[PDB]
């Protein structure tokens, strides 16, 4: 499913993402926008290390979810990567929360540093009623 901007914003708020570990809703919106374009079925294979990024937040199979075919993998979140391709983003949100519980925080995603950090991200939630 491809979410509309405000629809996603409200959903993330309801799920308790606003200010989670110091991360504003506008930042989670900026991350989803650049990682998947707000698309829950987005998948990206990394030929270099044989891992795959799954879902709206492009969560990596080496440390956060299990897909069985990723070398030297771990499952911190303990989820099947299949759960991150659902239309219901409850599991993807639970996984994203786990990722930021680590010292890097939101910085775990390089895409966040390139296009979100130190920028005006208000545009991502403006007019949504959150």
């Amino acid at each position: 499913k491809v979410f509309e901007r405000c629809e996603l914003a409200r959903t993330l708020k309801r799920l308790g993402m606003d200010g989670y570990r110091g991360i504003s809703l506008a930042n989670w919106m900026c991350l989803a926008k650049w990682e998947s374009g707000y698309n829950t079925r987005a998948t990206n294979y990394n030929a270099g290390d044989r891992s795959t990024d799954y879902g709206i937040f492009q969560i990596n199979s080496r440390y956060w979810c299990n897909d069985g075919k990723t070398p030297g993998a771990v499952n911190a979140a303990h989820l099947s990567c299949s759960a991150l391709l659902q239309d219901n983003i409850a599991d993807a949100v639970a996984a994203a929360k786990r990722v930021v519980r680590d010292p890097q925080g939101i910085r775990a995603w390089v895409a966040w540093r390139n296009r979100c950090q130190n920028r005006d991200v208000r545009q991502y939630v403006q007019g949504c009623g959150v």
